[PDB]
């Protein structure tokens, strides 16, 4: 019926290495966000989508209604025990912000209130609350705040004895900062006034003014991020310098005056290191020796002086660990597992942490006391909610915390496998789904595929209660564990990026025909998701395979990858040539544009899909989804639906924000649903 929005071709060549590529929507972009005709193109296809899916508001506000039916908002947190008092967060329905609260820890029938989120926004647009730390000594309440919606945090203090805040703001940081002994030094990051990147250490004197703040460091190479932590002695704040692929740790004495940054090890491309301090010793977990990474033990910074605990082993990816009394407990990957092994200092006993389910996730939770047996993990699976658990280390006592709470749920209506798909390499792809019972027939019922498949990030499986309106309408929901995920570690990151891109996408789409041969769901009821590294991952897969798929949702996309790749103008670019290559080099250039979804739009059939994207960042500029909008609508030789959907607000913490995130998840369900019908 209706005639779909139809943007001006201004053709705007691009070479590089003697290859002229023309762009027709180069115009769409404009950092300046002042051109009139680019604000037109975006408010017409939202103007058509709403057009579109005007028949889908019932079926929207039934998704809407039954996903918010699902939580109690009504949600006390599990309280943790730091420096001798109790912490609790609060959220009441009638609330549209958290209230934290505080006890000393001999107390449990009084509670004060340390900050109340709808009091601190206030006569304010917008409020996200970025962290919030008491000091040493229970005297100063630490928070970092920003008002303005740009993750720009200013830091401000409290006087808990008498409930005063102090007269200074310290301005455009990270949010990042730690408490030195004292109770009256902080050490913050600064973001940089242009780039917004944080690179530079002050020691700020709390109630002075910041004018006389010190700069402690200055990071000179904007590839590395600049974090402060903690050791678990308390002995040292540590200035955390690291890249994709290389790291640099500098040691503030915490104790004494006037500290200035120690060397641990200086930075050398491709070694990750990440340190610790307790016991008199460093806890290193490096990939200097393998890259699945191994666990080392210092009494100082030469490297030449670390002693293996735990040697890297190609079979097991060494992500993460923490430190007790009498207990190191390691968070490993193995065999598409997560795992958690605890081993005693003195005895060295192991014990893994044992569970029965195919399909699940567990890590180590907070834990910010090390003098306790008592450690909090968590644990997720496709057919349990989300968990939190203490386990008594040395009794082996598994207590349950907290349980989310899903309302209208059955646990039993459910069933989740792994599947192992052998890829067109050879390579085994894991897979993990979810399916309600009674509803399946083998070969009937629609799939959603979802995939992300960058930076080593995994898309572990775990509970989702939105999922259940697709399940509950008898879909079969699968997580694709694709090359350039993490789920089989460094490895499977490193056989899924740079020179390797394309298994990414070869995966997704040979775990897809495999879940169709064996009988999980119709052929002709295929629907896939991702959105911004995994919206490349839906770009590419529908350029390559487009009949596979019979409606996509592609969520802040990155698709012009190739004309972004060469701008180092555009926020992300300078910190991803380790990710997807530097076109600058021919042979990025042609690897790249091989897969980059904007360049190999053809005049074929694609499947329906809709399309998002957002004025306010997105790690994906705004411009890059309606290019790539407007060329399909231009060469697509279907009738099928395509829509743009560019978010306009600037975006709320809080419930309203919650809100908005469950209206996004109706309108894309509803999309796919009525395709489904």
């Amino acid at each position: 019926h209706m005639t779909p929005p139809k943007a001006e071709k201004r053709p705007y060549p691009i070479t590089t290495h003697g290859d002229t590529r023309v762009d027709d929507y180069y115009w769409l972009r404009d950092d300046e966000r002042t051109d009139p005709q680019v604000l037109d193109y975006l408010q017409a296809e939202n103007a058509f989508t709403d057009a579109a899916l005007k028949p889908q508001q019932a079926l929207r506000e039934t998704l809407y209604e039954e996903m918010v039916a699902r939580e109690n908002l009504y949600f006390q947190s599990v309280p943790y025990v730091r420096h001798g008092y109790r912490y609790q967060t609060r959220f009441e329905p009638g609330n549209e912000y958290a209230i934290y609260v505080r006890q000393p820890q001999a107390e449990s029938e009084h509670w004060d209130t340390l900050i109340d989120g709808n009091q601190r926004a206030e006569q304010r647009e917008f409020y996200t609350l970025g962290g919030l730390e008491v000091s040493p000594d229970n005297q100063k309440l630490a928070v970092a705040e920003d008002f303005l919606s740009r993750r720009q945090y200013d830091i401000r203090f409290k006087n808990l004895s008498d409930d005063s805040w102090t007269d200074e703001v310290l301005e455009n940081t990270s949010g990042s900062f730690e408490w030195a002994n004292d109770s009256a030094t902080v050490y913050y990051v600064r973001k940089h006034a242009k780039t917004l990147l944080p690179y530079q250490v002050y020691r700020h004197v709390v109630g002075t003014d910041p004018q006389l703040d010190e700069l402690i460091y200055e990071e000179q190479d904007d590839t590395f991020y600049v974090g402060l932590e903690k050791t678990t002695s308390d002995r040292f704040i540590l200035i955390h310098l690291s890249s994709t692929t290389t790291s640099e740790i500098l040691l503030l004495d915490a104790d004494r005056a006037d500290s200035t940054p120690q060397m641990f090890v200086p930075r050398r491309k491709d070694h990750e290191y990440g340190i610790d301090h307790y016991h008199q010793h460093f806890y290193i977990r490096s990939n200097k020796d393998g890259k699945n990474f191994g666990l080392y033990q210092s009494e100082q910074a030469d490297e030449a002086q670390w002693q293996t605990l735990i040697a890297p082993r190609i079979e097991v990816m060494l992500e993460g660990f923490s430190l007790f009394r009498d207990w190191l407990v390691v968070e490993e990957r193995s065999e598409g597992l997560t795992q958690l092994r605890q081993i005693h200092w003195q005895s060295g006993e192991v014990k893994r942490i044992a569970f029965d389910d195919p399909t699940y996730t567990t890590w180590l939770a907070y834990n910010p006391e090390p003098e306790t047996e008592l450690l909090r993990y968590g644990y997720s699976s496709m057919t349990t909610p989300t968990t939190l658990y203490e386990l008594n280390l040395d009794s082996d006592e598994r207590v349950m915390l907290k349980q989310q709470e899903v309302k209208n749920f059955t646990p039993e209506n459910y069933r989740s496998e792994r599947v192992w798909v052998k890829a067109r390499d050879g390579v085994e792809v894991p897979v993990s789904l979810v399916y309600r019972h009674d509803s399946f027939a083998r070969g009937t019922n629609p799939l959603m595929v979802y995939g992300y498949g960058s930076y080593g990030s995994s898309m572990d499986p775990a509970f989702s209660a939105s999922r259940l309106s697709l399940l509950d309408r008898g879909f079969v929901f699968v997580l694709a564990h694709i090359r350039g995920g993490g789920e089989l570690g460094q490895l499977w990151y490193e056989d899924g990026k740079l020179f390797k891109k394309q298994n990414t996408f070869n995966d997704f789409i040979d775990v897809t025909e495999a879940l169709i041969a064996q009988g999980y769901g119709d052929a002709k009821r295929v629907f896939a998701m991702g959105g911004s590294a995994g919206g490349l991952l839906m770009g590419a897969v529908i350029n390559q395979a487009p009949e596979l798929f019979n409606g996509i949702v592609a969520q802040v996309p990155f698709v012009d990858v190739v004309t972004t790749m060469l701008d180092e103008s555009i926020p992300l670019t300078t910190g991803e040539y380790d990710e997807w290559g530097n076109p600058n080099q021919q042979a990025y250039y042609d690897y790249i544009l091989q897969y980059s979804p904007y360049d190999q739009v053809k005049a074929q059939d694609y499947p329906h899909m809709l399309v998002t994207t957002g004025l306010h960042d997105s790690q994906v500029q705004y411009w890059e989804p309606a290019k790539w909008v407007a060329k399909l609508r231009e060469l697509k030789t279907d009738d099928r639906q395509l829509l743009l959907y560019t978010d306009m607000d600037s975006g709320h913490g809080g419930k309203s924000g919650r809100f908005k995130a469950y209206e996004d998840i109706a309108l894309e369900y509803a999309f796919i649903l009525a395709l489904a019908e």
